[PDB]
């Protein structure tokens, strides 16, 4: 791959994948400039990149930067397209891509891509577990696991990337071509960013733009929209349904089938609810296309217990339950995580990268908490919300320290919950590294 050798490339934003993109581009011989809104002195990632000899521009977005001879922009997916830097790149006919396109260009591995309005993380995780159990080598990538541009460097032609993809990422692909792709479902989501439902659907539909009839697109035939979209792709359609028999994965007589093969019972899926039946059906379609055996599919999905870092129940130490919800990186996710708990039992660990917002929205949901242990760049802002909600709080140096501090104030029947309502990037490369520190500390307290 010489396509980036001695080309100037602008990486707009850091966040989850921008560092990985910048590093991979540099390895490919590109001359990289990173532009990020957070001032340099508060920006550990930009500091580290400058130390590696990559140009950084922090605290501002100068449009004049795009007058330079840039051949590509890699944008943080969540930046909306009405952003002035994005608008100018488009005016200047500089291709605007996301990092998943870059990962695809350098990839020698088989690619399975998963998108959809909801069910993405469970479905992606189930797929990787089933492939691994069947003797393939599935590597989680994209919006779980590790960023795609990080994973592709370790992966080879024997590996399968199992990539969770957002509509935001799919706005920025060109050559990206999965051999198998899944759309779990489509319902109005992220319309703040996309405008209309039609534009949001069009964004995800980019997943199949380069797919041929030799490639496979797994669609949800419970929804009429899927049957309409199916008419417009070149990919071979492999539907799933819980409504009727289809030429793919379906429910029949309380069993899950794939094209007339009986795989497993509905009630034996390891996690409950119809949403999980649909995630298991999508998984069965992908696994059968990849050639995994029925017995391996059944065993794996029967024992599937959930996903790492998402309201992940670890167990107890002296009657105190620990939950790793490191995946919660905003106020809305933490509101949801707290909804299932009696707050009087909960010690919440929260704080992280400071995007500059206060936490007043969290006040009703944190009222009644036993205690809050606060860490990270945004700690003072989180503490102001705790103070207004009448919740006692204390400070911690990092997640390890917060777990120890929480445990020392906990008693039998309490819950220690890491649901930070903030991104991890001031202190940890990604939410997974952050959740692993929580796990490791729990294990140290538990013993073996
Ligand atoms: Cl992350």
């Amino acid at each position: 791959i010489t396509t980036f050798e001695n080309k100037k490339v602008l990486v707009l934003g850091l966040a989850r994948s921008g560092e990985a993109a910048a590093r991979l581009l540099a390895k490919l011989g590109a001359i990289v400039t990173v532009n990020d809104g957070k001032p340099f002195d508060e920006n550990p990632t930009a500091q580290s990149l400058l130390e590696e000899g990559i140009k950084v521009v922090c605290g501002s977005h100068p449009l004049e930067l795009l007058d330079e001879d840039f051949c590509y922009m890699i944008k943080n997916p969540g930046i909306p397209y009405n952003n002035p830097m994005v608008k100018k790149a488009l005016e200047k006919q500089i291709p605007v891509l996301t990092e998943v396109e870059l990962a695809y260009l350098v990839s020698e591995s088989q690619l399975i891509g998963i998108t959809g309005s909801n069910g993405k993380t469970t479905t992606t995780t189930m797929i990787a577990e089933v492939l691994n159990a069947g003797g393939q080598r599935g590597l989680l990538a994209g919006n779980i696991g590790f960023p795609a541009s990080e994973v592709v460097q370790a992966a080879n032609d024997k590996d399968t990337l199992v990539m969770e993809l957002s509509s935001f990422q799919l706005m920025g692909v060109k050559e990206f071509r999965p051999h198998i792709a899944v759309i779990t479902n489509l319902m109005p989501t992220h319309l703040d960013y996309h405008g209309s439902f039609e534009d949001y659907v069009a964004a995800k539909w980019n997943i199949q733009n380069q797919m041929s009839s030799s490639d496979f697109l797994v669609l949800n035939f419970n929804q009429g929209i899927s049957k309409e979209l199916a008419k417009t792709t070149k990919a071979t359609i492999v539907p799933f349904s819980t409504t009727e028999k289809v030429d793919g994965a379906y429910v029949q007589d309380k069993q899950l089938f794939y094209k007339g093969e009986n795989i497993m019972s509905v009630d034996d899926i390891g996690v409950p609810g119809s949403h999980n039946v649909e995630n298991a059906l999508a998984t069965i379609a992908v696994a059968k296309l990849a050639g995994i055996s029925n017995q391996v599919i059944r065993e794996t999905l029967s024992n599937f217990g959930g996903v790492k870092h998402r309201l992940q129940s670890l167990g107890k130490v002296h009657g105190i339950s620990f939950y790793n919800d490191s995946k919660s990186t905003n106020i809305l996710a933490t509101q949801k995580a707290l909804s299932g708990f009696d707050n009087t039992k909960v010690i919440l660990i929260a704080g992280g990268l400071d995007r500059g917002n206060e936490f007043d929205e969290l006040i009703p949901d944190i009222t009644g908490l036993k205690h809050m242990v606060v860490l990270g760049e945004s700690a003072s802002r989180v503490k102001r919300a705790a103070q207004k909600a009448g919740v006692t709080y204390s400070d911690a140096l990092d997640v390890r320290d917060a777990v120890h501090k929480a445990y020392e104030v906990a008693q039998q029947g309490d819950v220690i919950l890491l649901s930070p309502a903030n991104a991890s990037w001031d202190m940890y490369k990604n939410f997974e590294v952050r959740g692993d520190e929580f796990i490791d500390t729990f294990e140290s307290l538990r013993g073996e």
